[PDB]
């Protein structure tokens, strides 16, 4: 649960992402894969990537970063009223992709890391607080659907 002022911060931060969605999405995925190499094994289409240079050169990885962040941005713009948008993603990630909730924690922290890396000094303490709460709400509502499905 976020206040109006916290949502305002979230959507202000998101404007930074929307200026370069593919560059942000690429770096989020690279931070996830290099920091937590077990996550790469969930992607049949990226498991061939052995080095970060290959990851950086992959146009399909940048494409997938755009897909991921476009979906997250659509959820964030709902300011918590995201049941219809979140349900299909929870279902596909539990039943088809088999993504443990832990990996959603990993990517949440990676988003925070990339924002500081690309906007040093321009991602203030209030903005980090609000973004973190929004990603926690997203993860918690996914977790509720995972529990319904019995997925661990
Ligand atoms: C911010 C969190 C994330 C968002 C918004 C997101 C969004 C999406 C979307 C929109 C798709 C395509 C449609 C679908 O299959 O449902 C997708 C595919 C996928 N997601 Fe996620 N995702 C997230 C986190 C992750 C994480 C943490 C992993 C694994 C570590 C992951 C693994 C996958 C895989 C394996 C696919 C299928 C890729 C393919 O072969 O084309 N997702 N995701």
């Amino acid at each position: 649960g976020l206040s109006d002022g916290e949502w305002q911060q979230v959507l202000n931060v998101w404007g930074k992402v929307e200026a370069d969605i593919a560059g942000h999405g690429q770096e989020v995925l690279i931070r996830l894969f290099t920091g937590h190499p077990e996550t790469l094994e969930k992607f049949d289409k990226f498991k061939h990537l052995k080095t970060e240079a290959e990851m950086k050169a992959s146009e399909d990885l940048k494409k997938h970063g755009t897909v991921v962040l476009t979906a997250l941005g659509g959820i964030l713009k709902k300011k918590g009223h995201h049941e219809a948008e979140l349900k299909p993603l929870a279902q596909s990630h539990a039943t088809k992709h088999k993504i443990p909730i832990k990996y959603l924690e990993f990517i949440s922290d990676a988003i925070i890391h990339v924002l500081h890396s690309k906007h040093p000094g321009d991602f203030g303490a209030d903005a980090q607080g609000a973004m973190t709460k929004a990603l926690e709400l997203f993860r918690n509502d996914i977790a509720a659907k995972y529990k319904e499905l019995g997925f661990q």
